[PDB]
């Protein structure tokens, strides 16, 4: 069957740290006051909960609030753990509060006001520089939730909060975060179709905070080509088709092969046979501005079949394509 595979970091940072940390079953919730929390108005409904812009009455300061839908429940002590483990990490957003909802009887997570806007009204607007800039704070909270043995798991522009006006970002919704353990095999069935990595859409499941680094590289591929999304899938199979017609085929097989991975039978009629595109393909009149050799060199590291082969967050933190950044 397939090769098993290990992360290249933080590798064994669970397994040296008391079960207290990672075992978030045996976690025991500190329940908060839900009088404290008064509800202003909803700004969205996902599919397992219901967000809402509150005001917390005890100092007037704005939070939101994260009333959970009573669906899963070992993915909700999940959630609870891992924000409070990366709490006061950078550009981490931050768990004020866990109260009992008196209408829907399950736990409300109250977290600090961040502005009702995400990186997906922004990141296609943004110069070159600004762009560097908030890449640069995304790896900030990934090497951070890496280093702390999580992978978040759903990196996309609405995960992303930002305050364009104050230059601050937060990457938000743990709920499908996960506690890396070497050899685990984990569910495919994460991140969102156009962020979604090789590793997922051929069913390999011991991946690991590497698909963090994919799903920043689809990010950071859509900004700077002015492309949304970059990758185009209609559904989880034409998203592989369409990452082979950027990549090529050739890399897609010699992957497959190196993990010795079983491709679904339904890829041999649409795979097709594709060459590898120059990233200067891609480049335009509209997009040039924001395309310099530093950015494609970084982006060619992030958007890897390899998860083995890509940048980690550090790694990318050390990217010549930063170097303009003021730190
Ligand atoms: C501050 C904020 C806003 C919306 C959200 O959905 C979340 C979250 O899921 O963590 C956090």
């Amino acid at each position: 069957g397939p090769v098993p595979s290990r992360a290249r970091v933080y590798t064994d940072v669970n397994t040296h740290r008391p079960s207290e940390y990672w075992d978030y079953e045996s976690h025991v919730v500190e329940w908060g006051n839900q009088d404290d929390y008064q509800l202003v108005r909803k700004l969205g409904r996902g599919k397992y909960s219901e967000v809402f812009e509150a005001i917390n009455i005890t100092n007037n300061e704005k939070v939101v609030v994260k009333i959970l839908k009573p669906v899963a429940a070992a993915k909700i002590k999940r959630e609870i753990k891992i924000l409070e483990n990366l709490r006061g990490g950078p550009n981490i957003i931050t768990l004020a509060d866990i109260v009992k909802d008196p209408v829907s009887r399950t736990p409300a997570l109250v977290f600090e006001h961040v502005n009702n806007t995400d990186f997906k009204q922004l990141y296609q607007t943004l110069t070159d520089y600004d762009i560097r800039f908030y890449m640069y704070e995304i790896l900030k909270a990934l090497d951070y939730c890496h280093s702390m043995g999580i992978m978040h798991r759903d990196v996309k522009p609405h995960n992303v909060m930002i305050d364009h006006e104050h230059r601050k970002l937060r990457l938000i919704d743990w709920g499908l975060a996960e506690f890396y353990h070497p050899g685990q095999e984990y569910n495919v069935r994460v991140a969102s179709r156009y962020f979604k990595g090789p590793e997922l859409l051929v069913d390999y499941q011991m991946y690991d905070y590497s698909l963090d680094m994919w799903s920043l590289g689809c990010m950071l591929a859509s900004m700077i080509f002015r492309k949304e999304p970059f990758f185009h899938g209609h559904d989880n199979y034409d998203q592989l088709v369409r990452i082979a017609k950027v990549l090529g085929t050739e890399d897609l097989y010699d992957y497959i092969d190196k993990y010795n991975i079983e491709l679904d039978p339904r890829f041999n009629d649409i795979l097709g046979r594709h060459s590898r595109k120059r990233w200067e393909r891609f480049v335009h009149s509209e997009n040039q501005h924001l395309v310099s050799p530093e950015a494609l060199d970084f982006l060619d590291k992030l958007l890897r079949y390899d998860h083995q082969s890509r940048l980690t967050a550090r790694e990318a933190m050390e990217h010549p394509y930063f170097y303009t950044v003021v730190k």
